[PDB]
């Protein structure tokens, strides 16, 4: 019989991205973003205990119909997003980063959304943080805006594991690296 | 009875794009490029009876030697386009083109091409081949767009190597 079981804990990144792969506009636009009631985000939420935040996303997002009622239910963790006034991007410490990231692992729980903002997220994925990547891709070329994929050093491979249609023309790739 | 038909001819876009919206490497590396015998590309092929290049990309690809799809692509009509490219002159290429009767017509590059066209309005069918790569870096298919443009999707196909083609029309 068994004694004990380990299911690994997976950070995700759930999002909508357009054609020209941009998770937001260039002035934080996702007016063109499109929430459809078949893409499994209630299923997802139920996978998830926690939910990760950079300071910026978490004061604007992270405090306020159901599906606000399950998010808020999941434990939420907040990093440092902070701004360098000298060329106006944020600035993070990549160690501080991995180290809080492993003290969540070593906890017992279920999966991890990687919620925003943009520049973590893209911060999250260059540290190859990232292990599962759902994109609604949208039928939208935003032609500039915050790009999914940025300041990447070499190829990532990745294995398509889920994709699915909708009446919208959203088409949802799930990846998993 | 009828008297007349016309089925109006689309500029078509048939490629292979990475996760990260790339069509070739930063030095035209294509090596991360899958060929499916289920993309629909003997099917795409005879809906076409031309091809559209640029001059750097006809010397690459316009005459080059499934030895099969290559008697099929080099039996349509081209249209080679020399060089940067200016808007003007493709329009007015075009509208010459268009004039005629026929089937549709296939951008097959290159990368500055395929973009002079996407930035002037020409492109109605985009087949997108998406690979489950991140390439990090290239030459991106949209690059410099001025405004949105929406699309409406119409065929999603999956393959066994991860590959999603999705069919988009420009309406
Ligand atoms: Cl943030």
């Amino acid at each position: 019989g068994m004694t004990n079981n380990l299911k690994q804990r997976r950070i995700i990144l759930d999002l909508a991205v357009t054609l020209d792969g941009f998770i937001e506009g260039k002035n934080g636009e996702v007016d063109w973003c499109i929430m459809d009631p078949d893409m499994g985000f209630t299923d997802f939420l139920n996978q998830i205990d926690t939910i990760l935040y950079g300071r910026k996303s978490f004061d604007l997002w992270g405090q306020y119909k159901e599906l606000w009622k399950l998010v808020h239910s999941k434990k939420k963790y907040v990093f440092s997003r902070t701004q360098n006034e000298i060329d106006n991007q944020a600035i993070f410490i990549n160690d501080n980063i991995l180290e809080e990231v492993n003290k969540l692992k070593k906890n017992p729980g279920k999966d991890i959304w990687l919620y925003g903002g943009a520049s973590l997220i893209t911060t999250f994925i260059n540290l190859g943080l990232v292990d599962e990547f759902r994109l609604s891709i949208h039928p939208v070329v935003l032609g500039e805006g915050k790009p999914l994929f940025i300041d990447v050093k070499q190829r990532i491979n990745l294995k398509m594991v889920n994709t699915r249609t909708f009446s919208s023309g959203v088409v949802q790739i799930v990846y998993h690296w």
